[PDB]
DNA sequence: TAGGGTTAAGG
């Protein structure tokens, strides 16, 4: 018994018509729901354009999303790891991206630190091991990009991440624009 | 395309 929130995808984009009914209808087809509803406007009823959908196992999520692209009563819409109420405030928690922001790692990490941790969570492309302009010293902090934008909101929902032998903070990289308006 | 009357008491 996984945790709710590890269980749910918020689904984007739905169309306007679309229902609990129809939602169910459509993703029951790779395992049991246990919870399916389309958010709305609670004067107006009026559907917000997203609902959230969830399965009895963590594994059903997963084949849910191997199934993309998905496409719900005849529009495309855009499934993603549910992202909880609280780590939604954060900026940019939301944002679809390929690559994380990796704080906290040794100074002796090295790029195969890396993968044999986060390989498990998709393809990588790029490894950036972060050092000082002109000192060469080591900063801290890497960064790593995937292929899917889900494997990067597979690994921020979670709250742990061992490298190179100790837990590392990682989450959604932000741009130096994002991040300036962030602060 | 970010949540459903789902987030700080009273000792």
């Amino acid at each position: 018994k996984e945790p709710e929130q590890l269980r749910k995808l918020f689904i984007g984009g739905l169309s306007f018509e679309t229902t609990d009914e129809s939602l169910r209808s459509h993703f029951e087809q790779w395992g049991t729901l246990t919870d399916c509803v389309v958010m709305r406007d609670p004067n107006t009823k009026r559907s917000r354009g997203f609902g959230f959908v969830t399965y009895a196992t963590v594994e059903e999520v997963d084949a849910a999303m191997n199934a993309r692209p998905h496409k719900v009563d005849g529009r495309v819409v855009e499934p993603k790891r549910a992202v909880s109420r609280e780590d939604s405030q954060r900026p940019g928690a939301h944002l679809t991206v390929k690559k994380i922001f990796v704080g906290g790692i040794k100074e002796d990490t090295e790029e195969h630190h890396l993968r044999d941790y986060f390989e498990q969570y998709g393809k990588i492309e790029v490894i950036e091991i972060m050092t000082d302009r002109g000192s060469g010293k080591k900063r801290g902090f890497a960064f790593v990009t995937f292929d899917d934008h889900d494997s990067v909101d597979k690994i921020v929902i979670q709250k742990y991440h061992t490298v190179n032998g100790h837990n590392c903070e990682v989450r959604k990289a932000l741009s130096k624009q994002e991040m300036a308006s962030a602060s």
